[PDB]
């Protein structure tokens, strides 16, 4: 359940090292045009993994994420956990950080629509690669509650999104000591992760076809529309599929 990355010494490699376990920490049932197809139901002492960072500054946050979907719940800090304001969340906090002498529901649900009104800032303006990582690190740390949005933002994408996709992984692993905005392409790939992986499953008992197109940006911000499994997204990107 445990996979840890520091950012000391941190490379392009060690990121997908990183990426790569935090893919393989998570329980499947079998894999659909080789992506692993998440657990639809586990053993609770199973449900959560934990995500240990470890900034600069040596700063380590534990970052608890649902195995059955990849999503964020919650982190701890010290003797502090947070989680978001959302019923998933709840769930989450009756397995993990329960030793935490103080656990704070944040003001915000997990999703980007709230983050980015909670931040005041949308995810195209909000910096990444492996030093912004390392600042939300600190952040979330001492709870900087005025940045803590856009820090989780960051540690999302840095974290959930990169184990969903290959292509997100490769652009945020590449800024080792630099930090880039977020194409269209990257906000396309995390926008539309539930409504692809929910068509993967149908066109496997379909002859490859989607039930429903998919609208993304590609890498050269042209909208395309993806309606089978040949799509470059579904044969060399796509790491994981949730069930239903
Ligand atoms: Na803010």
């Amino acid at each position: 359940m445990d996979v840890s990355f520091r950012l000391s010494g941190a490379t392009s490699s060690s990121y997908g090292v990183f990426i790569s376990n935090l893919r393989k920490a998570l329980p499947y049932e079998r894999k659909l045009y080789d992506i692993p197809l998440l657990r639809s139901t586990l053993p609770g002492s199973q449900r959560y993994a934990l995500i240990h960072l470890t900034n600069y500054a040596d700063e380590t946050i534990s970052v608890a994420i649902d195995v059955t979907n990849v999503y964020v719940m919650g982190y701890r800090a010290g003797d502090t956990s947070y989680f978001f304001n959302e019923a998933s969340a709840t769930e989450a906090a009756k397995y993990v950080f329960k030793d935490a002498k103080r656990k704070v529901t944040l003001p915000y649900s997990g999703n980007y629509e709230r983050l980015q009104i909670a931040a005041g800032k949308i995810r195209e303006n909000i910096p990444l690669g492996l030093p912004a990582l390392d600042s939300a690190i600190t952040t979330l740390f001492y709870y900087n509650a005025n940045s803590a949005a856009s820090a989780l933002m960051v540690l999302i994408q840095s974290t959930s999104e990169a184990a969903r996709y290959k292509f997100i992984e490769q652009q945020i692993g590449k800024r080792v000591d630099k930090t880039f905005l977020p194409s269209l392409a990257i906000i396309s790939l995390e926008n539309s992760w539930s409504a692809l992986s929910k068509q993967i499953q149908i066109a496997s008992t379909n002859n490859g076809q989607f039930e429903t197109p998919v609208v993304l940006i590609n890498a050269q911000n042209q909208r395309v529309t993806i309606t089978n499994v040949d799509a470059g997204v579904v044969t060399s990107n796509i790491a994981l599929l949730p069930n239903r």
